[PDB]
């Protein structure tokens, strides 16, 4: 699919309990995604002047915007952050969101980057007072486009991913529901999510993703600061 589209679906997805369109500056921002994966990937700095040589060329006076959109997608997709290490040569190093060691690539350059959906579904499990039937959790990713039993263009099988993947790194906990039969499964995060992030981080993320305060989420702020 495209990037962007997937970029706004998640946007959408953090909404679920209350469309890009094809131009120059749309490929700009995907060639320019393009080259921050790339760097990433070695650590490698990013310099304002390598972007402008190598991707933005004639719309200089887009760079603003087309830098902001790339980031967006960087963050809500991929989980990385754009982090400006010298002001004076505007130098910027990628770094995994939400500090957290896990981003799935593991030396391998077909991979995608899979931080930006392990931050979601801690989000989603968050979202949903912090215990989620393992269907409810499939319904609001069905919203970006994301299916169990369904070869996901960036992310693979979500359904391995999810329950086998994200269980053994511990970052989730996936179990049968107590009291059901015949048996039923629900989510949690696991000791990993809890030992590398919070509630109210991952609650900034979220409404950082629609340029939203925290509070503009009453119970889900309340349920952050019982931490």
């Amino acid at each position: 699919d495209d990037f962007l589209v997937v970029v706004h679906q998640i946007r959408q997805l953090f909404q679920y309990q209350e469309r890009p369109s094809q131009d120059i500056l749309h490929d700009k921002i995907i060639d320019l995604v393009h080259l921050l994966l790339r760097k990433y990937r070695v650590k490698g700095l990013i310099t304002k002047a390598e972007m402008l040589g190598s991707v933005i060329k004639n719309y200089e006076d887009y760079f603003p915007e087309i830098f902001r959109e790339a980031s967006v997608c960087m963050q809500l997709l991929f989980g990385i952050d754009v982090k400006e290490v010298d002001p004076t040569s505007h130098s910027y190093v990628l770094v995994t969101s939400l500090n957290l060691s896990y981003d799935g690539i593991q030396c391998n350059e077909q991979s995608m980057p899979k931080s930006g959906l392990l931050i979601i579904v801690l989000g989603v499990i968050f979202m949903e007072g912090n215990c989620i039937p393992e269907e409810v959790m499939w319904e609001v990713l069905s919203i970006m486009g994301v299916y169990a039993g369904r070869e996901h263009f960036l992310f693979g099988e979500p359904k391995r991913l999810l329950t086998q993947n994200w269980v053994q790194e511990k970052y989730l906990v996936y179990r049968q529901v107590p009291g059901t039969d015949p048996a039923c499964y629900e989510f949690l995060w696991g000791p990993r999510a809890h030992a590398e992030t919070s509630k109210m981080k991952v609650l900034e993320y979220i409404a950082n993703a629609n340029g939203r305060d925290p509070t503009s989420y009453p119970s889900l702020y309340e349920d952050a600061l019982r931490e």
